[PDB]
Order: structure tokens, then C-alpha cells, then sequence
């Protein structure tokens, strides 16, 4: 029996997470884990920010705050936030906990004693206005592909995607503008090529798809270069070595960061109050604990390379009990980008769906429901508002919301909410509890295969189904006729509700505990399915969903879109509406303020 | 060794809660259980949303919505806010829990069954052009003392504080205002009476201070009038009694609501995987649980009276394990109200300080140091910017923040961040330790006692302590002459700041992480003191706390509580600040909008 140790790529504390963060990495693992859990299965879900590197460093010489400062308010703004989500970690940690600092720094020791490592004297940059090396974001130069102004890291604005620091023109210091200056420095580096074989060998024996297991396999048909591991930040873990010359020297966070994986689990059973068990998780003893890694398609190569190799160079974990293995990437599901409108998320021209945003405005359901409904799997998928209400509101309420809805109003005029008893079925009532069946064990399999889009498809259909059912059923017509048939028709299409009650949990926590307190239970959500017994007492009808309105879109669009990109905003707004409408909306909801908006986003109007 | 049931007075879901709020009920019921865990014993937190009532449903017709949606909204709203003000609620459920229905359904018939009921026909009122009932709420009429236009429930906005629905002048449902209509219906009622002796009698031998056991026992000595649990509403839990008289009616929320206390517990151990364990902290098994009942002032009478009868109404629990009785209310910590600059909290004259929203600008120790500093105690207490601000900065800033500062910043200085092994120890030394000791002792009887502004103040004196100490024991100059001496003060500072680490704790939960982290702590923080071992590796200064900024003040009053009462807002501003100041602050923050703000908040401008 397997259990399973689930992790999301840490989230960098250097800014709110958008939808292509959620969508990529959390999203799905939350859809995993929580079926996992609702399958009785042993499963740990983990995650935390990542609290170190050059930006947090940048943006603290920028703001002029202290690189704490700002991990402490982003490790906030994103738990809360993935609470918000209903992103069930089964603890949130962060790469400034005192134990991350001590396996980090124990993992570079492991990797000192079996020669893993080399130290190196570099040139490399600095200011001397400032007294301090400049290393990668604080490049500030023409770029490396285009032309442009001002480039940083490796990510840009103009077309450019990847600018070494060097490869940049006219090197001046970002923090005074002074034209860098060149001081050599002593790094350790991991020689990669030492684990290139067993690398190699061990991704042949393993269940990834080619499309990956292939393309990784050429990425280290050319050996892989010494990279380094140090760095001259002011900000991070200190590497353990007591040498003058290591002096003022932190980890790479590009090193550290993933070894968050094991530190914050470990926390975790501290504070659960047992301990030990993260050994288990972690640590091949008696082997058998599938390690999954929610992650982006960017995450691959560093995930099924140096990572795996990072677990390597520790080869021996061993005191007070078995000196065993880590274990390794069992699994690394990676999904695709998202854009927005047609255009891509942007930071920098301040384009995309902040969940922190967005979920002022809408119920998390709402969320992960279209979200999933688009999960960018195979491909890159693209956010739409026009798509998501319409996704909603023809698909959440007028379908499953409907369902619902009628088969309790009716439960409720005919019976005074008490389950009928079932008298004989014939084909469809058969067919209906077979459906159910039949739904709960393909979705299963379609989530631990990581189909989530084709997943909540199946539960939809499931609803599909059981309007079908009704409307040819006709409970208001057999009523008036004969009572035990519409007793077995409702009886049957409320099993269908408890069951849409348990399915849908690992999609719609929320729209599941309502259904859950429609039906009136205590049971323990659980994936193995058992009817709704007769004498049962069901709530009143209730409503399942609001459908999306068009002033709900335009008031986010104008309160968040808006400033940030008034042009973005304008183009969404007269492309969907009219500016008769806008107006009306922004007057009926920003009062002696709504002036100062429209003409904020069509540029000229009074 | 007695366990803890401890719960805060559930929070109404028809609106967000204040600071009145959390200083009244939460805040400390956080304070004293954070301790409790510290000391290792055994409590258990428990709160959730009260969800029924007539309010949230005269909400719903206001705006239009089911009353299940706006609970839906304010559970998520609340929950959320009290992870951000880092309450520690082992649970937050909700009064819509299934278990709450049978839990409560059977608590009433608990009562039918031990006769402590009589069921009533009273003329009521009505509506006959919406062919409905209209309690309290309901009531839109001319006041109980004054003589206002529109008066509902017992608040007010006028001098009125409880005016029953009928001493209201000119009765005209608030729906439609049409004048009211009298059709009489049918509630059971508790005869209180059955009660008063055995109650007066369990009053008498308890721990409570007599200016509240007493007024009780005064309360009591006057009969206590059969009280209605039963209401003519559509929004609620069902009278279980299958006649056709009771069709349509619920249970008075203000008989089932406590009973959340308890449905919620169960919930809790429920989900936790414990399904059982709940019963030996409300029930009185080999009986010892310290129940613990966390409100306001305004909750003593029902939390002291009528709340323990309806669990009284209930003899017995009796199933499968012991028929034992329910524990009751071992203690009822309750606090006065709060003010904002010289004025009440006020939802009408939208005049509070809301968490959240508060909560967007400062962190949440500085909204839990001030508040603790004010703590309405023995009497009201006023919240005040100037206050906030001078505390935060002047005491929160230069002192304890000061002192850890300094700390770190020599221990990093004169020993690399490591250790000191200390030599003899002089008076200070030797009276330094033992202060530690003494604070753990102190702060501790404090918190038991419900002293949490003095426990608070306990605390920052040992910091203050620790600054004298270093202030005459000058590390500075020491440190060039006798290196040994150096060691010891700077290991006994620190034996200082890793206990002021574990103290601060249930008071401010984020410093006292960052301060293990500084102290590069993985030690699970427990209330048992133990020194920091010599050799041992600190981590580089940071900085406690930023100082509180006029700018983030204006920022606030201007952002939040100018549009809601611009008046109020105008009113704080020309009286702490120069309006050409506040422009400034407004213009750089507010970018092309600031202007349609200061016109607002200061009438004339322009
Ligand atoms: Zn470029
Ligand atoms: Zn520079
Ligand atoms: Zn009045
Ligand atoms: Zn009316």
C-alpha cells in the first residue's frame, strides 16, 4: 500500500500569486490530493514560499525594506490566499525556518564530503559606489536578443525570455546606475556530470511521458556543467564552511529551495506533534512512497535533473535509525501557461487574474470550476470573461446548480423532504444507480492520471444525466397518478445528489459541504458511495448558484484591470459592452468616484 | 489534571466583526489558550458562525438574496479574518452544520420530554399583502423612549438600546410598510422557573466575581418568565414535532445558538479522525473539564442563566457510553465595550475600526499589542490613533523591538552570530536569569486570571529589563578590554530575547516567530525555559518592527473610513494633521483620484 508525499512548486515571496500559478501548480494538486483523501489513501500535501534568491533582495534595495520584510508580508498575502483558494495544504511553510537553514546547509556539507563539489575564483561584477557584487537582477542594460532599456533577470518585456547578466549591454549597477566594475570570487559548484548516468538510467525505468522522459534524456546527452551553488547575496542561508574567504556567502536559492520540499514536511510532524514520520515520506525505507511534484512546464528540467542529482550528492541519510535514501521524483505532472484576453500574463504591463483579486468578487467555485474547465494540460489554454460567465452560468447553474434544485423542491412538495422508499426499477432507475457507479470509479481514474478538465467533465455529465433522468421521468405528472412510482424516481435522483455531493468535493469544496447540508448529512465524505437511506429527513430547497452577472464583470474589470492598465480595461469594456452600459454600472457603484474612471479608461469623454 | 473547553461567543454572520469585537471575545480567549498550549495542558478551542435569526433574514429580503448566501459570504469573510488576526481557533464551524440540527432538534425535545415546556397561542403580527408572520426585526415603527422614524430589532440610533416590537409606534412592516395585521399562532416555551432554585443554588458555590454573581443572583430573585424558543420564521432548524400547527416554524436561534458550542466540538473531532472524544469535554464524566466561556458583557445574563438550564432541560445524555449530564459554564470571562476616539462603535454611523480593513495596513501584532494594551478590562476602554501609533513606535518600536535589535546586532559583532560561553556571574547576571524565571511565573498567573493587559505589560518590562541591563553593563566598551566579560553579557541578553521568544507568544504570534528564527530555533516553544547552549548559531540582525507612519494613519482614515462617514474622517484629520500634509499623503497615494477624496472628506476645497 502506498502512500503519498504531495508537494506544489514554492511559490516565490516576491508578489501576489494569478490564476497561471493556480492553474499550473496548485490547483491540480489540490483536485489529487483531496480525491486521495476522500479514497482513504495516506497522503501528505505540502508546501510554502520561497523566501530567498536576488529579487526578494532587489525589490528590499528598491522599496528600501529589509528582504524579511517583504517575505514576511508575502508569505501572509499567499497563505491567506490559498486558503481563500480552498488549496488544502496539510501545512504552508516557509525557506526561512530555522530547520530549512540546517538541511540546506547539510545537504552542501553532504555534497563537500563525497567530492561533489569544486571550488572556483570567477570574475564577476560589482559596484564600487555601493561596495557590492552585482550578481543576476541587479543587471540593468540593453537586452539580449532585441535593444531594449533596462533588463533584468531573465524574463523581459520586449521578446526576450532568458538574458544572461553578461550578454547584456552597457553594464551599469542597477541600484545607482554606476557601469559595473569586475572583483573575482570564490564559488562551490556541483559537478553535475558525476550523476549524468545514473541520472539517465534511472529516468529509462519510469512512467513519465516521453514527451518529457525523450526530451530530458537529450537535455543531459551533453554533459551537465559544473553549476553553481553559492552566491554573494546578502540574504540567505550562510554556507556552513568557516573560511574567511566563504565569509558574507549564501546557498543559491536555485540549490536550497527544493530541499524546502523535505524541511517544511518535517516541520509539519513537528508541530502535528509526531516527530518522526516525515522519515517515511522522504527516506526509500521500506520503500514504496510515490513523491509527486505539481509543478509548471518551466519546472521540468530542474525536477527531473539537478534536483533528483541535489538527492543524490546527500547519498547517505543515516543516524538512530536506517541509514536509507531519499527517494525521487516518483511523479512530476507540469502544466502548460495561461493567457489572458488572447495576450500573455503579465507582471510588468500588470495583465492577469490575481486570485487574491478576483476572489473579491467571486466564489471560489467559480474559480476552480472554469479554471479546470481550461486547465492549460496539453497546451496553453486562454482565460475569457465572456467564457467564464457564460461556462457558469449555462454549465454550474443552469445545469448541475438546476439539478439540484429541482430534485429538492420536489423531494420537498411531495414528500416533506423525507426519502421515499424505492419500489421496483426499471431500465432507467437501473441505469441511474449503475451511472452513478460507473461515475465514481472513471473520475477516479481520470484524476490519478491527472485528466482534471475530463475528470469534472464526467461529474457534469453525471448531473447532465440526472436532469435527463428527470425531464423524462416527469415527477409532476406521475404524482398526480401514482405515488410509489414518483417516490422511486425522487429516492433515485437524490442518491444522484449525494453522490454529485462527494464527486465534486476534490473540484467545489464549497458547493460540496452545501450540497452535504442539503442532504442533511454527518456521514464522512468518502469516495465509497452509499445510498440515502428511506425516513431520511432532507432540508428546504435552497439555491446552489448565482448565476455571473454583467455587472459583476465590468465592476471587477474597472475596480482591479482598470488602473494598472486603463488601455487593457477599455479594450475588455467596449468590446463586450456599450458605453451607455459601463457608465451606468460605474455609477451605480463607485458614487461620487465613478467620473474619475470612465474618462480613466476611455481616455477622452467629457 | 483538569482539560479545557474553551470557545468564544459565536460571531453573527450578518456583517463583519470590529475590534469592539475581537477585543471582547477573541483576542483574549486567543491570549489565554496560546498559553494553555505553551504549558502543555489539554484544550480544546471551538467557535464558528451563529447563522440564524431574524436578521440575516430581514438582510436577505433587503438585498434580495437567499439568507444561505449571505452566511455563506460571512462565514468565508470571518473565518478568513480570524486566521488573519492569527485567532487559533482549533475549529471555526458553522450553526448550518447538519450535526448543529440534530444536536439542537434534540436538545428541544429533550425539554418536551422532561416537561419543561408549554406550548402557547399569541396574537401576533402579520402582513397581509405578503402573506407573512413579522417578528422582531420586522418592526419599522416610531422608538421605545424617543420618538425616530424607523426603529427595528433593539439597538437603535438614537438613545434607544432595546425597544420590543410593540412599544414601537405606528407598526408598519418593513418589507412593504404596510401597517401591520395581528393573527395569532402557536410556540412552546420553557418554564424557566423549573430552574431558578437549582441555578441560584449552582451560582452560589462558584469562582465568578460578585459584581457578576451576585447582579445574576439579584436577576434570578424575581422569577424567571416562561421564555418563547420557537419563531415564526422560514429561515432555520425545525421544531421536530410532526404536527401541522408547528409546520413551517423553527427554533428561536436564540435557544439552539449556544448549542453551536457543542455541535461544533463534535464537528471538530468528527473531521480530526477522534469521532468520540468530544464527549469528555462536555460531559461530565469522571468530571473535571474547566469549561470556559470567552464573551462580552452583554452575553453574562444568557451565558449565566438561560443557557445553562436549556442544557439543565436536557438531564440526561445517554448512549452507548455513560448517561452522564453536560458540563457547566466553569467560568464566563467577559469584557467591557470599546470606543473610537471618544465615540462608540457604530454599523449605522459606519464609525468602527473593522479588522479587515484594518488589517490591510498594519501587522497583526500591532493590532493585537494596542488592543491587549487597552484591553477593556474592569471598563470601557477608547481606541485612538495618536494612542495606537505612540504605543507601537514608542513602546513596540524603541523598546522590545530595540532590544532584540541591539542583541543580535553585538552577539553578530563580537562573536560571529555564535554563542558566548559565560564566566562568573555578578548580581545583574545572576538577577537577569532569575527575572526570566519570574516573568514565565508571573505572566502566567496573569493569564489564568484574565489579567492579559498586565501579563502583556509583565512581558514588556522584561524587555525593558533586558535594555537596563544592557544600557549598564556597556558590551561596547567591555568588549575592548575583557573579552570573557563580553561573553557573559551577551549570552545572558540572549537567554533574554529566546524567553521574551516563548512569552511574547500568545500575545503577538508573528515577532515571537521571527524571533526564533533569528535565534534559529527549530525547538518546539513550550513555557518551560531552557538557555541558549554556548556554541550555538545565530542568524544575522534583522529589525523587529518598522515604526508606524503618519502616512499609513491618513492613508487609512482616508481609504477607509472617509467614504462611510466622511465627516468622521474630516474630523480625526484637521485634528492630528495639516490639511496640507494630508493632500500630500493623499496625492502620492491616490494617484489621479486623490482629488475626489479631500473634496469629499473636507466639504469645500475647490
Ligand atoms: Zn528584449
Ligand atoms: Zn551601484
Ligand atoms: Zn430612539
Ligand atoms: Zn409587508
Amino acid at each position: 500500500m502506498v502512500r503519498y508525499m504531495v508537494t506544489s512548486a514554492l511559490p516565490y515571496a516576491n508578489g501576489p500569486i494569478h490564476a497561471g500559478h493556480l492553474a499550473g501548480a496548485y490547483l491540480p494538486a489540490d483536485i489529487f490530493v483531496r480525491y486521495l483523501r476522500l479514497k482513504g489513501e495516506d497522503v501528505v500535501f505540502i508546501c510554502g514560499t520561497d523566501e530567498h534568491g536576488t529579487p526578494i533582495s532587489f525589490r528590499a534595495l528598491k522599496e528600501g525594506r529589509s528582504p524579511r520584510e517583504i517575505v514576511d508580508e508575502f508569505h501572509e498575502q499567499i497563505k491567506i490566499t490559498f486558503q481563500r483558494a480552498k488549496i488544502s495544504f496539510d501545512f504552508f511553510g516557509r525557506t526561512e525556518l530555522p530547520i530549512h537553514y540546517k538541511l540546506s546547509q547539510e545537504f552542501f556539507l553532504k555534497a563537500y564530503e563525497n567530492g561533489h563539489l569544486v571550488k572556483k575564483v570567477t570574475k564577476q561584477a560589482y559596484c564600487e559606489h555601493d561596495k557590492m557584487f552585482l550578481p543576476d537582477r541587479f543587471v540593468i542594460g540593453t537586452c539580449p536578443y532585441c535593444g531594449a532599456e533596462d533588463q533584468k533577470g531573465d524574463q523581459c518585456e520586449v521578446c526576450g525570455r532568458p538574458l544572461t547578466p553578461e550578454i547584456l549591454i552597457n553594464p551599469r549597477c542597477a541600484i545607482c546606475g554606476r557601469p559595473i566594475s569586475f572583483r573575482d570570487s570564490a564559488h562551490y559548484y556541483i559537478k553535475m556530470q558525476d550523476f549524468a548516468e545514473r541520472l539517465k538510467r534511472w529516468i529509462e525505468k519510469q512512467p513519465w511521458k516521453p514527451n518529457v522522459k525523450n526530451m530530458v534524456l537529450s537535455w543531459i546527452e551533453e554533459g551537465l556543467e559544473e553549476r553553481a551553488i553559492t552566491r554573494d547575496l546578502n540574504w540567505g542561508i550562510p554556507v556552513p564552511l568557516d573560511e574567511e574567504d566563504m565569509k558574507g556567502k549564501v546557498l543559491y536559492v536555485w540549490f536550497e529551495a527544493p530541499i524546502g520540499y523535505i524541511s517544511i514536511t518535517i516541520e509539519h510532524f513537528k508541530r502535528i506533534g509526531k516527530p518522526n514520520e516525515w522519515k517515511k515520506y522522504w527516506l526509500n525505507i521500506d520503500g514504496q512512497t510515490r513523491v509527486i511534484h505539481f509543478i509548471g512546464k518551466d519546472n521540468i528540467p530542474f525536477h527531473a535533473i539537478f534536483w533528483p542529482a541535489f538527492l543524490m550528492a546527500y547519498g547517505k541519510y543515516k543516524d538512530e535509525e536506517v541509514e536509507a535514501e531519499w527517494n525521487l521524483p516518483y511523479d512530476i505532472p507540469a502544466n502548460e501557461y495561461l493567457t489572458l484576453e488572447g495576450k500573455k500574463f503579465s507582471t510588468s504591463r500588470n495583465w492577469a487574474i490575481w486570485v487574491h483579486e478576483f476572489l473579491d468578487v467571486f466564489p471560489a467555485d467559480y474559480l476552480r470550476y472554469y479554471l479546470t474547465t481550461i486547465m492549460p494540460e496539453t497546451r496553453d489554454s486562454d482565460f475569457s470573461f465572456s467564457d467564464f460567465k457564460v461556462r457558469i452560468n449555462e454549465e454550474l447553474v443552469n445545469n448541475l446548480g438546476n439539478f439540484v434544485h429541482r430534485a429538492l423542491t420536489f423531494v420537498n412538495r411531495y414528500f416533506d423532504g423525507v426519502v421515499p422508499e424505492r419500489g421496483e426499477l426499471d431500465e432507467l432507475d437501473r441505469e441511474a444507480l449503475e451511472e452513478i457507479e460507473k461515475a465514481f470509479k472513471e473520475v477516479g481514474e481520470l484524476i490519478m492520471n491527472y485528466r482534471f478538465k475530463d475528470a469534472l467533465k464526467r461529474v457534469m455529465s453525471l448531473a447532465s444525466f440526472g436532469n435527463r433522468y428527470f425531464d423524462h421521468k416527469q415527477p409532476w405528472k406521475t404524482a398526480k397518478e401514482d405515488k410509489v412510482r414518483t417516490g422511486t424516481t425522487v429516492n433515485i435522483s437524490l442518491q444522484i445528489v449525494k453522490a454529485l455531493g462527494i464527486l465534486l468535493e476534490p473540484f467545489l469544496p464549497d458547493a460540496s459541504e452545501k450540497i452535504w447540508h442539503l442532504l442533511n448529512l454527518d456521514e464522512v465524505k468518502r469516495w465509497e458511495f452509499r445510498e440515502l437511506p428511506a425516513g431520511h429527513k432532507v432540508r428546504k430547497p435552497e439555491i446552489l448558484f448565482k448565476k455571473v452577472t454583467d455587472d459583476q464583470i465590468i465592476y471587477f474589470i474597472l475596480n482591479y484591470m482598470a488602473k494598472g492598465n486603463p488601455e487593457g480595461a477599455r479594450i475588455l469594456l467596449d468590446k463586450y459592452y456599450k458605453r451607455e452600459d459601463v457608465i451606468r454600472v460605474a455609477k451605480e457603484k463607485f458614487g461620487d468616484e465613478a467620473e474619475v474612471v470612465l474618462r480613466r479608461v476611455y481616455k477622452d469623454i467629457k
